[PDB]
């Protein structure tokens, strides 16, 4: 079902939790090498869960159910939101600037908790 797509979904939403976190150690402890991997890491993760998102969307729109079209158009939103800070991250680790990639990370960091209430709503909409 859509619902239990969108579980799937969510697990792999706290995938990049868990990675991005190990990420933001890494960066800390100055270990570039193990930074860089992380956010292949995060990418390949993100994108997937994109495109999972996509297909909860298109299902729900499909399915006429107007309140979880709302609420996943909303959701969507904002996980473009932190897509293009993650890129602006990606960026600033490339170029060098550790003052950059520190703004970026707690921003991200902030988006996402924000997004949480409108995730949990989500799972219940579907
Ligand atoms: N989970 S999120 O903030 O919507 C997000 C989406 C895509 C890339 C990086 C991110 F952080």
């Amino acid at each position: 079902s859509v619902k239990s797509e969108y579980a799937e979904a969510a697990a792999v939403g706290q995938e990049a939790v868990a990675v991005f976190n190990t990420m933001k150690a890494a960066f800390q402890n100055g270990d570039k090498e193990a930074v860089a991997q992380y956010l292949a890491r995060l990418a390949s993760l993100y994108t997937r869960h994109e495109e999972l998102l996509n297909r909860i969307l298109e299902k729900a729109r499909r399915e006429g159910n107007k309140e979880a079209v709302t609420l996943m158009n909303e959701f969507t939103a904002t996980f473009q939101t932190g897509k293009s800070i993650f890129n602006a991250m990606v960026a600033a680790f490339k170029n060098g600037d550790d003052d950059s990639f520190e703004s970026y990370l707690q921003a991200l960091e902030k988006v996402t908790a924000k997004g949480e209430t409108l995730a949990d709503q989500i799972a219940k909409a579907l």
